[PDB]
């Protein structure tokens, strides 16, 4: 529960080093006023889709049959399917783990993409990255 909030390399800044920041917690919610999703708390919205800054990017590219714009009054607006779907949908399995997998008894082993330098890191699993052979 206790999201220590320092700001220092959560996102945005590309200052990359020292620190991870934190995901999971505050305003994860998209406006959408027509097409047009107005992403308010886009810093941790980027790293709740994906941490993975290229295929982040590009599924914010794939989704997007219509012309993404981008930015308003300082917040993030985007133009396309990036309208509270979409990274929600991945945040309902990443924030919301221990109900999306209701938690089974200790070990909620269901979450994120075991696919391609993606997988799932500790929580769920022992060891991070569990691709496996069947």
């Amino acid at each position: 529960e206790y999201v220590e909030m320092l700001d220092r390399l959560y996102s945005k800044l590309p200052e990359k080093g020292r620190k991870e920041g934190t995901q999971s917690l505050p305003n994860m919610i998209i406006l959408n006023i027509g097409n047009t999703t107005i992403i308010r708390n886009f810093a941790e919205y980027c790293d709740r889709i994906r941490r993975e800054d290229k295929i982040c990017m590009k599924y914010l590219l794939k989704e997007l049959a219509a012309p993404g714009n981008v930015d308003d009054k300082g917040e993030l607006v985007i133009q396309g399917k990036f309208s509270s779907q979409v990274i929600n949908t991945l945040m309902e399995r990443f924030l919301k783990a221990y109900v999306e997998c209701s938690t089974c008894k200790s070990l909620d082993t269901i979450l994120k993409k075991e696919k391609k330098s993606w997988y799932i890191v500790c929580l769920a699993c022992g060891a991070q990255t569990p691709v496996k052979p069947l």
